[PDB]
């Protein structure tokens, strides 16, 4: 269908409206740019390859190209690849850029250069070096860049790639740089703030670093700007989960009063971690559209208490105080100034990191006319006791988080504590109203701890101590509750009338509640479903689920069940009838998840007893060694089979005679050996089909044929055990001229054998020897 | 050194002593008997393969047999592999066993024989034939069996094997065994327990099957009767789980209260799962020397506050009463009779599953006297409260199990609910005192929960909800606690005081306490090892670690330290030099296992970090992609190194000049695909040496020096990837003549090719062709 393959290791993609012709040759183990890149190339990718140099042959008769990626071909050695380290910084000739006079953007970061490179086309306005090792700026050097406007020249000097000095920045380097608007000299070791800078910058990134204090003229220019970020300068180094050294005499960054006097157009202010005591309300006179300011890791407990600064933050939008606890000290409660109540625009708080015992209703009134708020964030505080009813007064609000407390009767994992959160690389909100009580000690429950709190729409109890007989009766209040994350508990399901009263629970979450499953003679009622008319998805995984008291789960509301990471492997046992039928009664179940259940073999009866309106099966990772494909024939909506990580060693003589209406079929990391001789033939509705990961050494056409091929979505063969002989003439050539599409044609299609052609990938192989 | 090379797939060994040539093909994938078996062969194993006959050739020479065990090569298809199914049943021709006129043991269970196999020979004392399809016993194809001594004839139809009648017996079938001590009819469809049986019997299972009514003579001659089980007729069936179907009206089994007159040797009757309301004392009149009595699984829940036949068990030393709660029933409190005080050689009481919320100090009174009871089991009851001091009064006992409870402020995991326990296929006690007080609901504990319990030598919480900051005050009474199983909890290591009063803890287990490991910002003190000074063995597996507010753990007394399953990669992030001395200070560390940290290299300084005793380090299954052997000179006392399990792909050019001392190398499941020159020279150290697993293609003899290899005391070298060309010719001649032992040289030590010897065993392989 092709009449040319492409050898070219690299994906070309097509925009015909933005006249952009993509060549992305992301890790491709390449040592020198491939030749044969389209002529008309705008935007060439070459991230995380060993190409060792560039020079002027490199970019060739590519004077389109608008934008290269060249990053990560030398990565500094801390942060790349020990096993593949790089021997020598990346090279860069003399004239290898100034022949692309439309080059708008220069990716060279993680390549050791030791200087910015120079005779750079007058056309870039993006210019990123981040991760080499540049630390003296001289404004000579950025001559070339007059028209640039964005320069990351960060991380060249931090402790993952260290440069042993201080950073060097000549006097006024940035200011002939006339249209510079976004400046990053993050993770450099910079000790003052760079002067003169540009009037033009709208953002200004100059975090941990090494700079003690804030002249006041340093900010004078800085008109336009909009972002500053000061963060991790005079780090607050406790708990530090990097290499951390605050500022003598625990001295905090020092800003001098007015510091922040021109920056009118300020929208976002960043002062996390620089061991602030006070936040002086003089800062913020002349900033009245300020949005948004993190002051967290600071020494800012007592300045909570008070914090005059606020009345001059209406605008605000969201504030941070996360983690500004006085070491070694337990607070009883929380002392929030009424300041707050001025923070009209508020729409998020976020006060992780307090550290306090109790939480009363009253300590959150200076939030109780905030007409906007829509997040309060009071997570790992270590509170013990809490009336949940005080939340009522904050029914307006979207998520109530209090995650990671000690209660009795989304932000990234490593957040708050992380160097660099922006560094660059080589959930039941949407049902309405949130609590999130996860990770706490809840250890009991009843109706009472949820009084005036009908509104909820989702509630968190993942990773407490529950650990009770639920029979209905706890959960009474929350009338209108769709959504409960209820893993990481203990639930006992002695009662099948266990959630019930949640009569619009939609999404129930029970899985890892593997406790009293794992324990002989105790009682499952499985049959709890019945109940809940209107539950949509029910997730019980890593449950170790291997006896049920009932021997049918019912529904006539769910759709979707996760039930992996048990043992329906015992349940099933050879010879035991009792359970075949366990899903047959959840009549609109389209999607059953029964991977990770020991399935080494699936008895007589399994799939008759499937509910008659299954889609989406997944029976992956269960050591499957054998498969009666036949039996499918009672699976009729099946589309999607997910065989993938088992033992099978053959596909079906007739996959057509197994299934009607089977349109994507997984059966990737498995034995298979070899396809049976007809294994496609008439299979009309074959839309996906991944055998990558198997033992195949042939595939003749036979098996394949091409009325069934070419409808096909996607086609993946990588990763198999391909014998290139001429045996293979067929294979070889219709892959080398299909328009299907097969993931990995560069790195993973590729011939073991014979000798001669050992490692050599199929779409490269000339056969023309079998023709003579 | 060899020369004649063993080629027979079986492991072959001698008992000069006892005259046993043992040959061991069990599992070798046999489709015939192997030929070449030795002729003086005594021992013949071939369990489980597919040898689908025996027939006259089978044993033809072999004439000493004494022993053939032929077990499972047609197993049941219920009950055996789905993937390889037996075909046809084994099929022994005529007079394939009479010649061998010292066979002794024939095992021929797992083949669906229809029949008694005819011809043995009367030298014949055990003969098995479990799990084949023999349903109907006659006399006359007993007659063969004159000085039969063991006969089991079980599982021949039940559930995972079914008949689909009754079992018959003719009338007097065993009678003429006059030597018949063994006979074992469980799992059979019996309807009535066979008469009359031989008065040799000493044992007699018949279990498991549908007995309803013992006759009041059934049993009048078995006077030599040691053991007879009866459990499982009638069986209790609540929670079953294996398919059950109880008596009628749910009756007991009816056995006259004369019924064990005659049985004065009994020193083992099990009736559990007989659906029994009452224990006549009568049954008891005529038998005093029962030690081993088995009530589980019955109605005797009011019996056992009676209990008046326990008064004619003076010389029991076992009584299990477990799983006799009456249905929906939650007893406030158990009663026991004062009966039990009469039980005087009583080690063992088990009273699991009698289902009571409170237990109190005088319910045990009965039992303050028993001066030899070692074990009081009282785990899976739901007890709610327990006052624990109330153990106090049994300071003598070995184990005091309250596991599997709800209490708050070995045996098989299946095993009261298993269908047969003995079914055949084809820890801290040691310490002193324990309390097992696992996988319950106590989430919080102080010092006097243990209030006169200073005797205990060890105490279980595992899988408990404490999730608090243990200072040193919570566990003061267990002032002679060598070890504490803390795993499965919540611990907070806030305060490095934790377990100091455990002042001769040896062991301590805080596995799995992952919780607080997983939330950032949160302090976890690891160096409160430093106040154990007896401290011995210390386990945290599986805490996900990955910060850790001290840099160095301290230990004085510390020899074994179990940190796997962590994150020391994060710990040890490149660049971060903070936590390489974590382990430095545990002086007499020997045993390290870091396996599973996510460690893909490690960084420089680990090894220097290493305490100086360091004898034993894991770095299993941490995905390693490089490794600088020679930093293993850093290691002056490493004796076992274990890699398995990782991605390296090359060995050291000298293993001898990266250590001095190494003497175990573990190198399986790795990338590796050859070995360096000179791998070996002078390892003079060298004593067990794993490369399987690997990809192997060649090993020349520069690398395995034979004065290296003869102080070999194992070298692994199966399942690689061996290229046996002429090439290879050295290790062909070499695996084929030497005494260094490798494991599996019959069943994966393989020829990938070339060609002609795919598949083919190295130890077979014939390279004559490599000589002319
Ligand atoms: C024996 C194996 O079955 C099993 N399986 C479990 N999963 C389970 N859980 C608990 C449990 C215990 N205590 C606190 C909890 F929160 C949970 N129990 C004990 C129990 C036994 C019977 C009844 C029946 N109710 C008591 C009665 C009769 C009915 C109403 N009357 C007051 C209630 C509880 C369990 N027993
Ligand atoms: C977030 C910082 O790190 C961190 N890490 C943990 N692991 C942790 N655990 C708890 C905790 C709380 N309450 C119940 C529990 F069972 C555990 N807290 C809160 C806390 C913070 C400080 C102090 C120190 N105070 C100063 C003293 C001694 C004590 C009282 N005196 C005034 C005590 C408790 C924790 N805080
Ligand atoms: C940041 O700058 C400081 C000071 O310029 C660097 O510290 C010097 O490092 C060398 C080599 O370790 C020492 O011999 C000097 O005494 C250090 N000077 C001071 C003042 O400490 C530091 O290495 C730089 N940091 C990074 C990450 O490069
Ligand atoms: C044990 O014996 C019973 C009868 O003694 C068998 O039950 C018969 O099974 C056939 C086929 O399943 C039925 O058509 C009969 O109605 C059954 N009879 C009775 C009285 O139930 C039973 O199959 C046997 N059990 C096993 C495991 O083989
Ligand atoms: C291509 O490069 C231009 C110029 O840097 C950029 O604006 C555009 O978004 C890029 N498009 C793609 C698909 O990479
Ligand atoms: C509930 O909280 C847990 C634990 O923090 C979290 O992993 C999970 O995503 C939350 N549930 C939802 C539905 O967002
Ligand atoms: C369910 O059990 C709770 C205790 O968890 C109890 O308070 C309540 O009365 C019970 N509900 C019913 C309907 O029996
Ligand atoms: C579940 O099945 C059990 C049978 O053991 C029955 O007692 C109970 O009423 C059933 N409950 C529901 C909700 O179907
Ligand atoms: C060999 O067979 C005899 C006869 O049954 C048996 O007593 C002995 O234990 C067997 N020895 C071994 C090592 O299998
Ligand atoms: C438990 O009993 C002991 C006697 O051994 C007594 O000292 C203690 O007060 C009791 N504790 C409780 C909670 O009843
Ligand atoms: C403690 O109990 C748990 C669970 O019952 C068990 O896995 C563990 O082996 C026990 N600990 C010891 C030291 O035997
Ligand atoms: C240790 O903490 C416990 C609470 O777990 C408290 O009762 C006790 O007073 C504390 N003791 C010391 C010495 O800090
Ligand atoms: C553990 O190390 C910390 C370091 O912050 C120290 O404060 C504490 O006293 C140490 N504890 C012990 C028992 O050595
Ligand atoms: C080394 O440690 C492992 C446990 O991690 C143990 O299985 C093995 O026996 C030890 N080897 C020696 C020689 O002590
Ligand atoms: C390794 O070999 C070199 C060269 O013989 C030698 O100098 C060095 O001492 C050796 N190291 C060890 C630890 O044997």
């Amino acid at each position: 269908a092709r009449w040319f393959p492409k050898t070219l290791p690299c994906d070309v993609t097509l925009d015909v409206s933005k006249n952009h012709v993509i060549v992305d040759c992301t890790d491709k183990h390449l040592t020198e740019i491939p030749g044969g890149i389209p002529t008309n190339t705008t935007n060439l990718t070459l991230t995380i390859n060993h190409i060792p140099d560039i020079s002027p042959a490199s970019f060739h008769r590519l004077v389109h190209l608008v934008e290269i990626d060249f990053r990560c071909n030398c990565v500094p050695i801390r942060l790349g690849s020990k096993s593949n380290m790089c021997p020598r910084r990346l090279q860069i000739k003399p004239r290898s850029f100034s022949g692309l006079t439309y080059l708008k953007s220069l990716y060279l970061d993680g390549n050791q250069l030791l200087e910015i490179p120079q005779g750079l086309p007058p056309s870039l306005q993006l210019l990123s070096l981040e991760a080499n090792n540049i630390f003296s700026i001289r404004k000579e050097q950025l001559t070339e860049l007059a028209n640039i406007e964005i320069l990351y020249l960060g991380q060249n000097c931090y402790y993952r790639n260290p440069c042993y000095v201080s950073y060097s920045i000549e006097k006024d380097a940035f200011l002939n740089l006339t249209k510079l608007k976004v400046l990053s000299l993050k993770d450099n070791n910079v000790t003052t703030v760079p002067t003169v800078l540009p009037s033009t910058l709208t953002e200004l990134y100059l975090y941990n670093n090494m700079i003690a204090e804030i002249q006041e003229d340093d900010f004078n220019n800085l008109n336009q700007l909009q972002i500053l970020d000061l963060s991790g300068n005079c780090p607050r180094c406790y708990n530090a989960p990097f290499p951390c050294t605050p500022c003598k005499n625990n001295s905090p960054l020092q800003i001098p009063v007015n510091a922040f006097d021109a920056l009118t157009e300020l929208k976002v202010l960043r002062l996390h971690s620089n061991s602030l005591q006070h936040v002086p309300p003089r800062w913020f006179k002349n900033i009245n559209n300020l949005q948004e300011l993190d002051l967290s890791q600071n020494f800012l407990a007592k300045e909570i208490g008070d914090a005059k600064f606020l009345h001059f933050l209406p605008n605000l939008i969201q504030l941070d105080l996360s983690f500004n606890f006085e070491l070694q000290v337990y607070r009883a409660s929380m002392n929030l100034s009424q300041a707050f109540s001025s923070l009209k625009s508020l729409k998020i708080l976020r006060i992780r990191g307090y550290v306090f015992k109790e939480l009363k209703s009253f300590q959150l009134s200076p939030l109780h006319n905030l007409q906007n708020l829509e997040v309060l964030d009071l997570g790992t505080n270590f509170i013990k006791i809490a009336n949940l009813s005080m939340f009522k007064q904050f029914k307006r609000l979207k998520v109530i988080d209090l995650s990671v407390n000690k209660i009795s009767p989304v932000l990234e994992q490593l957040y708050y504590f992380r160097y660099d959160k922006y560094a660059r690389s080589c959930s039941c909100y949407k049902y309405g109203q949130t609590l999130d009580l996860s990770k706490n000690s809840i250890f009991f429950i009843k109706s009472s701890d949820f009084q005036h709190l009908s509104f909820l729409k989702c509630l968190n109890l993942s990773g407490n101590l529950i650990s009770q007989t639920l029979n209905g009766s706890e959960f009474q209040p929350l009338a209108e509750l769709r959504y409960l994350d209820f893993s990481n508990n203990r639930l006992d399901l002695l009662h099948s009338t266990a959630f019930e009263e949640l009569r619009k629970l939609e999404v129930l979450d029970i899985s890892s509640n593997s406790h009293y499953f794992q324990s002989e003679g105790i009682t499952h009622m499985l049959n709890f479903t019945k109940n809940l008319k209107v539950l949509q998805k029910l997730m019980m995984n890593d449950n170790d689920i291997s006896s049920s008291t009932s021997r049918t789960m019912e529904s006539e509301s769910l759709r979707t069940l996760e039930f992996r990471g048990n043992h329906l492997d015992v349940l099933w046992r050879d010879g035991d009838n009792r359970y075949l039928q366990l899903f047959k009664n959840l009549l609109k179940l389209e999607e059953l998840d029964i991977s990770k259940n020991s399935l080494s073999f699936l008895p007589s009866g399994v799939f008759d007893g499937m509910p008659p309106n299954l889609k989406n099966l997944s029976l992956a990772k269960n050591g499957l060694k054998s498969f009666i494909w036949e039996k499918l024939r009672y699976l009729k909506n099946l589309e999607t089979l997910d065989l993938s990580h088992n033992q099978l060693t053959t596909v079906p003589e007739r996959l057509s005679n197994c299934s009607r209406s089977l349109k994507n079929l997984i059966l990737k990391n498995n034995q298979i050996r070899s396809l049976t001789k007809y294994f496609l033939q008439d299979a009309f509705q074959l839309r996906y089909l991944d055998l990558s990961s198997n033992k195949i050494q042939m595939i003749q056409k036979t098996s394949f044929p091409e009325n069934v091929l070419n409808n096909l979505k996607m086609l993946l063969l990588h990763h198999n055990r391909f014998l290139c002989t001429c045996d293979a003439v067929w294979f070889v050539w219709w892959v080398q001229h299909t328009e299907v599409t097969i993931p990995y044609l560069a790195t993973d299609v590729t011939c073991v054998g014979p000798g001669a052609h050992k490692g050599q990938s199929v779409i490269s192989l000339d056969l023309y020897t079998c023709e003579l």
